């Protein structure tokens, strides 16, 4: 991927719970956006919320009031003991989409949904595992320009 | 650290099983007003027979008076057969969607556990820490970020 | 202790699976009577064949006339195929969207069980607890709360 | 035990959507529904379209397309899906199932379920009335002229 | 029998293992033009990062230009998290969904396998058969019927 989008428009809205893996996801993000993808960092707007229930509900509030060329909804959701993971891991994947088809600007899907914290992490760089951020950023400058021309 | 005196909350909670629900539903009122000076004159409690008329009763009421942020309250244990199962997931899904339709947030305060011991942990009990603290502030930031 | 004598609330059940189903409409009907002051009159009540149908008959119910609540009544049983996974889902999430587009409130008088034994339980026999009843005084409360 | 009705509907006009995979049970089911319209409700043959589609996922989008060019008081969607080695037979299942109920209650049409959603081919035969089974196709047949009737 | 040398149809397909995808891709385009007689300049082919983008990418598409019909092709496969579960049926819903708001046929060309031989021996080889020629010939079958 040779892509570079100078003038698109990222949005980032992420969860604070369980910021050990959160930041490695955002900073990856950011990071190969602007380095390998020309994006401006002052282009690139980073919102939080209390968690990934709100991650829909967030993302919708502020595509409505900016104008933003693509989105990406990071979080992490650990299997709990209870059947909570279970339910709104779905809802949310389910909401994200749907706040994507309903707007019209892509929404890339930052969401972990893991096991345990080690599986996590893996998948945010650390313990030699492959940082996600990064594949999540490139797929946003991708949807973002094929969403214009 | 986020004040919002001007924030109007909506609580809406079942009545089933309400040795967890008192608990939940006074953690966040406190929270709220002792932590984000919400006036106690703005905070609105509601009740439905079920969880399954969270949503319902929830969108009745955003349709009458302006909100800033909901607080849906409700807890489900499963049982026997599959009832558990079917009605979290219409919950969850409903609840969610009410928020989306509407522009208000609605704060998911639905425990979905295995037995009641679960279910009192999570509102503080026996050593647990109560989850109706963290839905009233995430009521407050959701409040005040939707402006 | 809710009285509400000028509600007219509608029932809509399958009619698979009788043995269970005449309980709990029943259950429905003298608890909204006996406790609640509600109309003989004032309760309609149809059938359709089966619990995939009880989406699409209450909303073209609720379109000719005017209730102020709604019953869904049905019973559904795990089989040997995946037949009962999926409509229970389907049917769950269908009278819940019916609801919500209608702002009719619609209380789930759907039991999903394992066997035969489970349904009549909830149906009051056997020693169980007729939830028909419950969903009786449900229609009530949120039937007012709509006012 | 399902009860039936000995409702008539003459002027009723019925559509049959079915997926063509598998055609040891659609046949069947697709017959008896027909026949059971017809024998036993007084439904007219004239007024009874049948069409088809590649597979049960397009049961929604073939049933969806139809009603808007033409006019029905019921529909069925007919269609046989079996668990294979893959998660497919547990997701399409999902997806279709809601995917019908959302076009009937979008459009106002009554649309009846005939979709089996089996473990093996046997369990399909089965309940296409085949060795001993009950033929659904005959409640469907049924439970379209009771919700065509009902929804005048 | 069925042929649409006037049909145009769209093809998207995520990019996520190739090795396995090309051959669904390529099945597809041959069957349509070998036979039913699509001509090729008449198939437009584009791609998304993954299969979640799928349906965004379905929907930006048909915005731009007119298709008779869709196929959207992607292989997922489990893991060893819970994210083939979730993204899977999020796809399947959301494919669904894209054709009957859009009113245009959209095929589901996903794999949902348990693991790599799966969705190669479904992609036509080691003995298996190719389904993206299923799903080239059920395109054109519903772009002619869509008309």
């Amino acid at each position: 991927s040779d892509l570079k989008g100078p003038e698109l428009r990222i949005l980032i809205v992420h969860a604070r719970w369980n910021l050990q893996a959160i930041e490695p996801l955002v900073k990856g993000a950011v990071e190969t956006m602007i380095e390998k993808h020309d994006v401006k960092l002052e282009n690139i707007d980073i919102e939080s919320v209390p968690g990934s229930y709100e991650l829909p509900q967030g993302i919708r509030a502020s595509i409505a009031r900016n104008t933003y060329d693509a989105v990406i909804g990071i979080g992490v959701l650990i299997k709990g003991s209870t059947m909570h993971f279970e339910y709104i891991s779905e809802a949310v994947v389910h909401g994200l989409m749907r706040v994507g088809l309903d707007s019209g600007v892509p929404v890339i899907l930052g969401l972990l949904t893991v096991l345990n914290e080690e599986q996590a992490l893996y998948r945010a760089g650390l313990n030699g595992g492959h940082n996600h951020g990064n594949d999540w950023g490139s797929a946003a400058v991708e949807m973002g320009l094929k969403a214009l021309y």
